[PDB]
């Protein structure tokens, strides 16, 4: 049970998380796990009642990977159950803070992060993302710009969990 989940280390600022406003596509900018640095520019798309599609690449944009799973939310807490494929990422997770529209801070316990990670995600939307002819660093520039537009709010929430953004590994 998520009710009895013991691996979370922090109290959420959004215990009554509105799942419908949190859904959508999110790009992971940075986190506390070195092992997750392998999976670059990770995008999680939460959809409908409980669908999740997650997409990433390696460090040279090679080996594009998609994994698909099912979520279950109880307030801020959610589990993802990936299919066989991506099992290392099936875990409980918890939204620690979000303004819904731009950013979220999330904690979780995947085997792939050696059991624990806190990460910062920015909303990925075609409303803000205009792909161009010839942008080699497409996702990368998006992410940095969106981090930078929301940097005060992100820093304030992180500080609340005894973190600073400059202590996180950059993962896009």
């Amino acid at each position: 049970t998520l009710a009895n989940e013991d691996c979370f280390r922090h109290e959420s600022l959004v215990p009554n998380l509105d799942y419908e406003r949190f859904r959508g596509s999110w790009i992971i900018a940075a986190g506390t796990s070195e092992a997750l640095t392998q999976y670059k520019c990770w995008i999680d798309r939460f959809s409908y009642d409980d669908a999740l599609v997650s997409k990433y690449t390696d460090s040279q944009g090679k080996n594009r990977t998609t994994i698909r799973g099912r979520t279950k939310f109880e307030g801020n807490k959610f589990t993802i159950d990936y299919n066989d494929k991506g099992k290392a990422f099936s875990a409980p997770y918890s939204v620690l803070a979000t303004d819904y529209e731009n950013y979220a801070i999330v904690e979780g316990c995947p085997a792939a992060a050696n059991g624990h990670v806190i990460y910062v995600q920015l909303r990925m939307t075609l409303r803000r993302f205009h792909p161009k002819l010839g942008d080699k660093e497409m996702l990368q520039h998006y992410t940095l710009d969106q981090v930078n537009q929301n940097k005060k709010a992100i820093e304030e929430d992180l500080k609340h969990f005894n973190l600073k953004y400059e202590d996180l590994h950059s993962t896009c």
